């Protein structure tokens, strides 16, 4: 079977489930997992915060990450077609009670400091308090220019806004900028971490910032149903592909990058290709039939007028070659 | 005193005083007052409707407005200078758990179609529950084209969505138009009614719509605090008022046409005029001493690079001429 | 008409009409009423508090109230039967996002400090987060106690709690202590001033406090919908009564005393009697058709199998025997 | 070490461990994962219910189980001391916009139905709108009579409220009755279990319902953070320990029974024992004390005037008596 719906399906390794097995573990609520402990204090220092905490989902470390930013009544800006605004069913505003500030993002997927600075709200009684900016590195694969990142820090401090970035494919940025994590983590106040998709791991997602902020994240995820037990076994996951599946997301880019020559190659509209994701434009006539065309030669994608392929550990180019074979056919 | 904020700063006429000191009161809590009733009776007969509900203010109207029309989860797609989104401190997500969704109004004031169906969530845990598309008329003096309304409406009804519109100068829109409010009230399923603006009341809005949705209003705008007992006393003002101080928008709307051409010939960069509405870019180094001058000489502006200058009942155009002559005299 | 029904029905006195169209008005939300400004300044004073505002209703005045005191997550201790907790629809964890801790109320309506200690949570991320203790006074017509006041004062100074009283109808209890409204208010942040009951307004309540928690509660009346433009003519009515009919509250209270004393007379089962209310057991085989029994000879009762009757300055002793009659009657 | 803080400190049998790597694994979000799609039809099934779903957390089950009961502004009926209103920060009316209705508990831990029906809100807009009675079994243990389910069941149908129960312990009752979940299940709309306590699972929940209501569920799941990836190498435990770790549960009774005994002959104060909890009352003077004295011999308790001690099959009766052996010397 290959799946190029997201990275999200990947499963874990072998070796990856022998350290999930052989992991110690305790109650996380009494703050007793060593596991879980070593993951967050790993994650820290790898990215030069004081402390990190184990989430369920990326989704939850957005929504714990900006309920711990916002205050009720208070606002984040953020890109329309950002996460933690489009794809988490609106939660800052309908559980968070926070005020989206939605703008469009530049076509390299920034959003643009002087459309930032347009919507930050003037202290009136009429207007919501403005207090978090919020970034998404990868954003559809597209990495974020290194000099915006420091611009945007700036910026934010000068205007006393929070820094927030969706690092749900951060560590994809990480080895597309050739530099460390540590490099990058530095213009911003918190982030996150997906383990769950390019990394490899089943379950989890991290979120770090400094030591009074993530405190408030462990009353926020505990509100919201994150406050596991053992879950060192999960963290054990996470660990194994910190320090072995960061450097091999390369594969992924290179394979995401050669597939788009085959497509391109096939005839295919492909519209971008960046990191370990591709769209192309197949025909909205076409996308259904494109969807049941490849399901029946067992190769799983998202049928859609665009189609988003995504590279990850468990598609090779031999697989991608026979995708590129069924797409050449179709067409 | 020269008051060019908004239309907001109108007061009370002698007749509109009298009316309300003999109104007869009750209380509404427990529906008992005649006038306030009267007046939410006119107002849903005079747009069509089944019903309507007095409140203390516009943005507890759209307030209440879109607690009626999107549940918890649920998303309302709004423009990003929508008083209903921008205006009214976010109150439908911070108290109202409900996602806004805010696009680009077209230079006309209204939200282009063809985004607003860009916008409309698929039926996916993803997402919120797109079910409102909210509108506004008028629109910083901007009297949207019949013919979108029109389009709007016939278009939430193939996406079964709701259709509110902020009609807290929809009667400034109804001169302009030309038109009867029932003609312009049938392209919405809710909508509202401003009084303590150009029709020059000092105390409410108006919510109407279907009898079902203003009984979820009327829970809504309890537990928001805006269930008051004799507010016969405040309604009367609103009678008087659809009854007396429509037709004279027109007034304001010369004016503001007026005052603009008398501006521009002052030295002044006037953008635009849009009924009673009319805005200047000042500079920003002007900005503040613009305001300044004109506080000196009782001439009362929001001094901004923008300047937006608002006419109403209370300013006359000699007053119009007046300020157009210290504004002439600050740009020598 | 005869209406018990409560004092919210009060009706404006002439001499108060006369006062409303008389006063001066601008726009509120600019703060350029001075009427609003007056009303709101005499009643900080009055009160030995720095500020005050004008909102449209009681049930505002304390969700605007609870809302200043209590963040997302936090919560306030109130009794089972208190308005800010039942009478409004649950305001403050629907649209507030504040963990309500309601407690049973002992006879005399106070909230046992007792129970409230048992009820103040650790600082733990299991719990809510306590801040505010709210009270009621007067409470059913109960007037609380003047040495719990200061007791509830000080126990939540000790307890880092903030202390809010509903004061719908706290010059009642001002004129049953035989004290002044400063010397009560002492013993709270914030309280409440309904003017629409006893005081015999049309429409309007005032929310007191310090400086900095009034201009809090500027930008939730805003949000609430409660910014009001020319609101003066209303403010007028306001300045009138705390100056004119105060005093005279002492009526409303002797009257309901008189009228218990007739009912039990007139075999009727009267519960209680505090302040301007009273409270009879009619039956429940008997309620609605006392209801509609008192109703044709337009005598207006809130029909139930426990009735509250409310006097007020638009029932005079001369009413009430007419009802007393009608009472007896009827049994 | 002995760990007698909660049943929630359980660790992974060698079987357990070696079912979860053993396990076919998806994308949940997708629906893809065999794994738990077949622990959530087990549950279901077990239950005589339509669907389940797989959670993170115990709390979030009930949050999500609220949210999907309960819209905005309506409310649920509650114990104070129960789970879903204390002990969640209360989720319901911070994130959910729930009011919630705390009632004294019997001391059977049944919520009394006749405080229950003077806490149902009539409906006018003064009130929140009762929709949700919520139950706790166990509650702290105790086993709720099978007689107030029943009646506690009939009596929403009769008022037209929902019912849900919290059944984190709900097999430790199930042994305690020694009948089948099923015939406890019936009597509720909606229910929960927690695999990661007495079960002995590392992490999850599970909420049962029928199929529209779980439907809903899955949506406030993904809004609070619950939607997981490849979640059924967790669910492999679940599964395991539903057919392996319920009749067992018995043994954690018999011990939390049999310290009881040998605690009262240590000269402590035994309050109560239920199933797998006992709760001593140590003095305050002596609450940290003990502790630190437990703490100091690999024992661990969670040190308080009111001590609840939890039974667990990472305890043997062994190890109990080595603590008790120590609490006699610590009373000595
Ligand atoms: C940028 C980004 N942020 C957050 C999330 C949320 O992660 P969870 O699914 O673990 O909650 C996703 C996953 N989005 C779906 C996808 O890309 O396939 C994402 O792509
Ligand atoms: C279009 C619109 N809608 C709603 C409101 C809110 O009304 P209240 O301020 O009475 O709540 C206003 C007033 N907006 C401020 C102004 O234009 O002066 C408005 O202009
Ligand atoms: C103690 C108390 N607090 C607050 C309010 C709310 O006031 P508004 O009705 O102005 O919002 C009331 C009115 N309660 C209804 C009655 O006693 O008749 C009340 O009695
Ligand atoms: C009855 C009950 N319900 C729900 C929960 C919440 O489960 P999670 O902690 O897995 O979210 C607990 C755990 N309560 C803490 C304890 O008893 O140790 C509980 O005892």
């Amino acid at each position: 079977m290959i799946d190029l719906r997201s990275d999200t399906v990947t499963r874990p390794s072998r070796a990856m489930l022998e350290a999930m097995m052989a992991a110690p573990v305790g109650d996380d609520v009494y703050g007793d997992d060593p596991t879980v402990n070593a993951l967050q204090d790993y994650a820290a220092e790898l990215s030069g915060k004081e402390a990190a905490i184990f989430l369920p989902t990326g989704t939850q470390a957005n929504l714990v990450a900006l309920l711990s930013h916002c205050e009720r009544g208070e606002e984040y800006i953020v890109g329309q077609a950002a996460h933690n605004y489009l794809f988490e069913a609106g939660g800052a505003a309908v559980l968070g009670s926070i005020q989206p500030q939605p703008i469009d993002a530049a076509a390299d997927g920034t959003l643009p400091l002087d459309k930032v600075a347009m919507k930050i709200k003037p202290d009136d009684i009429h207007f919501a308090r403005t207090k978090l900016l919020s970034l998404e590195n990868t954003h559809n694969g597209k990495v974020l220019p290194r000099e915006y990142l420091k611009e945007a820090w700036e910026f934010t401090r000068e205007r006393n806004l929070a820094l927030h970035v969706d690092g749900a494919r951060i560590f994809n940025a990480v080895v597309a900028y050739g530099c460390e994590l540590k490099e990058i983590t530095q213009y911003c106040d918190s982030f996150t971490i997906c383990l769950s998709k390019g990394l490899g791991t089943p379950v989890g997602s991290l979120l770090v910032g400094n030591r009074d902020y993530i405190k408030r994240a462990i009353r926020w995820r505990k509100m919201t149903g994150g406050g596991m037990r053992q879950s060192g076994i999960l963290a054990a996951a996470g660990i194994y592909a910190l320090k072995n599946n960061v450097a091999r997301l390369q594969e992924d880019h290179d394979n995401a990058a050669w597939m788009a020559e085959q497509l391109r190659e096939a005839g295919a509209d492909v519209m971008r290709q960046d990191t370990n994701m591709l769209f192309v434009r197949v025909g909205e006539e076409n996308a259904a039939a494109l969807g049941e065309y490849m399901k029946a030669r067992n190769v799983l994608i998202n049928a859609s007028p665009i189609v988003r392929l995504v590279t990850h550990l468990d598609v090779s180019r031999e697989q991608l070659a026979e995708v590129a074979a069924h797409w050449r056919a179709f067409l």
